[PDB]
C-alpha cells in the first residue's frame, strides 16, 4: 500500500513533502508541485514559520479541486524549551487554513504537557498525536505513562543513521517511525559526508533503474517507516514519490547493514 496504519487506525501516506524555512514563496511552490504530483502528505512546523505559506498552498489546490481535505494527511509540530499547547494548536490551525491536524507532534523536556496534547486528541483538533526526536528510552517513559500512545515518532533516519534500536522499539510497541531527513544530512554522516554518495545505494541503484535518493527512500519504507523528502526540484519531486511499483529484493536490503553510521 501506499501507507501505513497508524495505532489510531488512520492511514498515513508513506511518502510526505518534509518541512524547513526558505525564501518567500518557495515552500508553498513545493507544496503545490508536491500535491499536483500526487502526495497526499504534507509536514509542516511552526518552528520555521511558514505556516501561513503552508495554508496558501493549500488553499489553492483545495479550491481548484486538486484534492479533497480528507485526501491530505497535514502534520504539524511544536518544540517547547502545557498551557500553551492549544494555544499553539490554535495558532496552527489558522496560519494553515484548516480545522484539524491528522498529526500534532511534540517535543518538550522529559507528565502535563502530554496531558495537554491527551485533550487536544480528544476533542479531534489532533485526530493522532505524537513526539519529535524520542530516542527509545523517552518514548518507552512516555507509553508507560500516557493514556493516549504517542502514534508516531518523528526523528532523523536515513541509511548512514538507521536507528535501528528505535526501529525495532517502535515495531514491539506500535508507535510508526517517520524518517525526517530521509536522504541525509552531514551531521549524521560518516565523516560528514553525502549519504546519497555511498557506493552500496549507487549500485543498487544502477541496478534497478533508480536514482540513489529512491532507493534511499525505498528503504525506509521497506523498514517501515515513512519519509519526509524535500524537494523543490519538480521532477526529483515526482521521483520521490515513486517508490511504491518496485522493491528492493532482500539480498540487496542486506547490503545495508555494511553502511558506515556517523
Amino acid at each position: 500500500a501506499r501507507h501505513f496504519v497508524l495505532n489510531t487506525g488512520a492511514k498515513i501516506p508513506s511518502v510526505g513533502l518534509g518541512s524547513w524555512q526558505s525564501d518567500p514563496g518557495v515552500v508553498g511552490n513545493a507544496v503545490y508541485a508536491a500535491v499536483k504530483a500526487g502526495y497526499r502528505h504534507i509536514d509542516c512546523a511552526r518552528v520555521y514559520g511558514n505556516e501561513k505559506e503552508i495554508g496558501l498552498a493549500l488553499k489553492k489546490l483545495f479550491e481548484e479541486g486538486v484534492v479533497k481535505r480528507e485526501d491530505m494527511f497535514i502534520t504539524s509540530k511544536l518544540w517547547n524549551d502545557p498551557e500553551d499547547v492549544p494555544e499553539a494548536l490554535n495558532d496552527s490551525l489558522n496560519d494553515l487554513q484548516l480545522e484539524y491536524l491528522d498529526l500534532y507532534l511534540i517535543h518538550w523536556p522529559f507528565p502535563a504537557t502530554w496531558g495537554a496534547m491527551e485533550k487536544l486528541y480528544d476533542a479531534g483538533k489532533a485526530r493522532a498525536i505524537g513526539v519529535s526526536n524520542f530516542s527509545s528510552k523517552k518514548l518507552g517513559d512516555l507509553l508507560a505513562v500516557a493514556r493516549v500512545p504517542p502514534a508516531v515518532d518523528q526523528v532523523e533516519c536515513h541509511p548512514g543513521w538507521q536507528q535501528t534500536k528505535l526501529h525495532s522499539f517502535c515495531q514491539s510497541t506500535g508507535v510508526h517511525l517517520t524518517a525526517y531527513s530521509p536522504l541525509g544530512s552531514p551531521g549524521t554522516t560518516w565523516m560528514n559526508g553525502n549519504v546519497l554518495k555511498e557506493p552500496i545505494i549507487i549500485s543498487i541503484a544502477e541496478k534497478l533503474g533508480k536514482t540513489s535518493a529512491q532507493v534511499a527512500l525505498r528503504w525506509n519504507i521497506q523498514m517501515g517507516h515513512s519519509v519526509l523528502p524535500k524537494s523543490t526540484n519538480e521532477e526529483r519531486i515526482k521521483q520521490n514519490l515513486d517508490v511504491y511499483d518496485w522493491s528492493i529484493p532482500d539480498d540487496l536490503l542486506a547490503k545495508f547493514s555494511e553502511i558506515k553510521q556517523a
